[PDB]
């Protein structure tokens, strides 16, 4: 019995580590630019999503040396950097649909390799990312619908407690 | 002596109860739209009245069993489901003007049979659609003085706690 | 990217609120009927069970908007409603079946058209239908083997506490 | 001004209170006969609907002494006691019904006469009459679905607690 | 649907908020003197009364509104300031009388036109004031029965609590 | 409708068992000659994973009598007993690629079938096995690296608290 | 006024930025492997020192937000990663030492141009690194006294805590 898992599965691991390591790091900047900007509430859930992606990552790491292979921190999937509100959330939508459909590619690849336990981590992922989708497809709907500087504004602390 | 009821005081409940099925549905779904839409604080609000309606219901079959007839939850009244915060205020203040005429109507009947506990429920049910209607009409108030962009904002909450 | 689901999985998944909403209304009403009868313990349990199908309607309406569709409120599938204690579980345990091949045959739909978030949900409600399915089988082989009048009394309370 | 009532309303009031003095004592020595018998559970619910018929009475007591009356509790109304568990229920229902077609009455006469404080007392002693007839006709149907036995035994105690 | 009241009932509601506001008025103003004269018991109870009052005008004047009418608290009802204790009890008591008529009659002309919620509210406004008429009427028997110095000596507290 | 498995699945479930009661009682003895041998630590290990085995054995006994099959306890799976610490761990290692090997095939019987739950039981047993390989391969990693005599006084606690 | 840095001094702090981002990435991947070889203790302090270093990241983010510069977070400084606990030790010495020569360079580059608050910044990350280097410079010095496989041991836990 030996746990090397299939090289194109751990290979679909590091493709999913390449774009979660990405996603972390945008989140992070966006985090960093939202609060210089003063939307300080935008920026404290920027950073917790940059949070949940490392915890992504870390789950990604954990299962490629598990399987024998060699995890790939070396290199980030380019990042979309925004240059206002609007243009961070619809960045951040668009790396998340590239998470939903690597993700979706992977499960595929894992359930046909029969690696059923690669293919749950993929499923747990897609579920998470297509919820983050949501949050940000809403927010983006409720900027339209109330304007842009409103949904700032609404995403602003006061100056006595930014 | 028997509880069996007026066959016309059955009706009048289970057309209460017609009607209070499909305020229920309404008002959940009008909260997921809601909640959807990025409106959280009217969306907690929305659910919050879908179950008071629940509540009405309850009280509605509780009385027709007593009065040994059948209540029937196989049908519910017609939704009017909005595609934007005022129409949602504007199809939930319909639907209670609805209730409004047709327990108004019904406590009549039912004093007019005898039958003054049911009379009495009917009355209660009137009063507290008429303090939600005053509610809808109030939120439709300020929609109108304040603009519906800034009554958006105004039940959204920012990203992170929406 | 797009989260517009394929409009058979909205199908299926409004199907499914289709026959939860049912569900919701047949527990509720027996419910009901069951405490006015005096099985107050059976009564409880019923109320308990409507209660986890509204969680169940409530993730796939969830489900539904996420995907861009229309969740359908306005009906409900057809009631069985029982007479009796046997016949209370007996329809109860119907619905369950419908509801399990349900969304046995849904979880497969969206499996084949590649939207494994949705098949997960179904797989989840899957799960939970089986066991209540488990729940019900059980009280009527208990139900056959004390007989009807002792499984009554049992599922009943005593006067000071009904 | 004047506290004086209508000699009629003061009557109804007193009619009222003869039900309610015979309601107390039946539960009373119900409660004690069937403690002698055994159904402890069913006994304690019969001493609390005795003291929830002495609030009736003092109500009413009080209401006649406001209106400048005499209340009458030289007399009760005809005691129906019971020799079984089932003859004891049957009693205390048709003490009920009394009572239910009396206060209907009396209700309909404090309407008439102008006096709609008198009325609203016996609305809301008619509401609790009907919960009362409920109650009982909910045990009958037990007792009669599950047997006479079995019905005794589920409201009796266990020797170490009777 | 509209909340636009009847121009009648908007009336008797205005017709109890003039009355409202002169007993209000006019228990402060007893207050306020009973305490000056040393009745510091009977002060603190006119005052507690005064605030009941209170509750009551607030009441009418939301449901002026609510019905879309104008509350009117321009002008209030004519005072009946007494120079004794006993005057002062009996001139609350009138003003009591003055309530309860006008409540009675609003009641029936709220029902007549069909306002069953506001008809209610009068309703309880009426069951109020002859609580409160029952109170005074104990008290102007006990005064009498006593005497208006033992009286006066019993509703006044010692020099060390005045 | 019908809860009857099919026997295929019956039998994998049956096979998992045998497979299940055969590693609780390995790890069960394994535990007691680690203790016996001075290896306290490993032996608290070892008697823990015994009981999560306990765990796996229930759920698949629990899955059986609901697809009302009949469970097998009467055999257990061939024992692999070791003699020194490391062959303890190599057949603790061996017995779990045993049970992965087999819960791989019996999901995909499952899956084929159309018995989805019985399926995600075996998913999620498959998870857990692979964790505990992912344990032991550590183990026996850490054993070629730091030598089995400081594995085992690592596993070893001192003599007053052995 | 303005905040606009130096071309050189963002650049130095991007030239950090990189150092740093492969340092996280290096202890969090060195963290996973020496979990996953068993020393759990290690492990621990090596996802400790990443965390460090992400703080370290975030201060050299925020300050080039503040120079009106942009961090870039594309690419991360090569990783070093060993295959055995001494080299993964030797591996985090050496990226200690070009951060410490980098840092070094760059707080003489910021005081030359006159941004003393950027100069303080690297003179902070200066001592945390050194302070890094006396640690690894220690752990290194005791596994070549004890031996690499004591060592190991000392930094392993035992099979029911690891
Ligand atoms: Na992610
Ligand atoms: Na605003
Ligand atoms: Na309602
Ligand atoms: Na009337
Ligand atoms: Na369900
Ligand atoms: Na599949
Ligand atoms: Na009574
Ligand atoms: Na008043
Ligand atoms: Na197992
Ligand atoms: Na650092």
């Amino acid at each position: 019995g030996s746990m090397k898992g299939e090289p194109k599965v751990i290979e679909r691991l590091n493709e999913a580590l390449f774009l979660e390591l990405g996603a972390v790091n945008q989140y992070w900047l966006h985090y960093r630019l939202l609060n210089d900007w003063g939307y300080t509430r935008l920026a404290k859930k920027e950073r917790e999503e940059s949070i949940e992606e490392m915890h992504h990552a870390d789950k990604l790491i954990d299962r490629i040396i598990f399987l024998e292979g060699f995890p790939n921190l070396q290199t980030v999937s380019p990042l979309r950097i925004g240059q206002n509100v609007k243009e961070v959330l619809e960045a951040d939508l668009k790396g998340e649909y590239d998470a939903r459909a690597s993700y979706k590619e992977s499960r595929e690849i894992c359930d046909k390799l029969g690696d059923y336990v690669s293919k749950q981590l993929f499923d747990e992922l897609l579920a998470d990312e297509e919820g983050h989708i949501d949050f940000l497809e809403t927010q983006l709907d409720l900027l339209a619908k109330i304007g842009g500087e409103r949904y700032g504004q609404l995403n602003a602390a006061p100056a006595d407690e930014a």
